[PDB]
C-alpha cells in the first residue's frame, strides 16, 4: 500500500538523520573507548557485571538495518554506552572518565535531535 511506503520513507529519513547524529556523538569519543564491544576474551566476566552491553559499532549495524524507529531507542542504547562503563569501572578511570564527557557533550546534540525529529515529525 501506499500508507506503508509512507510510513517506510518516515524510516528511512529517520535513519539518515539518527546517522548524522551517531556521527557526531562519535567524534565526542576520540580515544574510540566506545568504538567496539567489550571483548568477552580480554574481559572474561563482563556479562557477570552488564547485562546489555553496547558500543558505537553495534549500534551502528542496528542503524544500517533501520532499526531504531524512533529518537527514543536510538538514545536508550547511547544511554547503555555511557551507564555500562560508569557502573564497571571506578570513577578514578579513563574508561569512566571519558564516558562523562560523551555524556556531556553528546546531551549538546541530542537536545537539537530531539527538535529536529519533533519538527520535521
Amino acid at each position: 500500500s501506499m500508507e506503508q511506503v509512507a510510513m517506510e520513507l518516515r524510516l528511512t529519513e529517520l535513519t539518515r538523520l539518527l546517522r548524522s547524529v551517531l556521527d557526531q556523538l562519535q567524534d565526542k569519543d576520540p580515544a574510540r573507548i566506545f568504538a567496539q564491544p567489550v571483548s568477552l576474551k580480554e574481559v572474561p566476566d563482563y556479562l557477570d557485571h552488564i547485562k546489555h552491553p553496547m558500543d558505537f559499532a553495534t549500534m551502528r549495524k542496528r542503524l544500517e538495518a533501520q532499526g531504531y524507529k524512533n529518537l527514543h531507542e536510538f538514545e536508550e542504547d547511547f544511554d547503555l554506552i555511557i551507564d555500562n562503563c560508569m557502573k564497571y569501572n571506578a570513577r578514578d578511570t579513563v574508561f569512566y572518565r571519558a564516558a562523562v564527557r560523551l555524556r556531556d557533550q553528546g546531551g549538546v546534540v541530542l537536545r537539537q535531535a530531539r527538535r529536529e525529529v519533533d519538527s520535521i515529525g
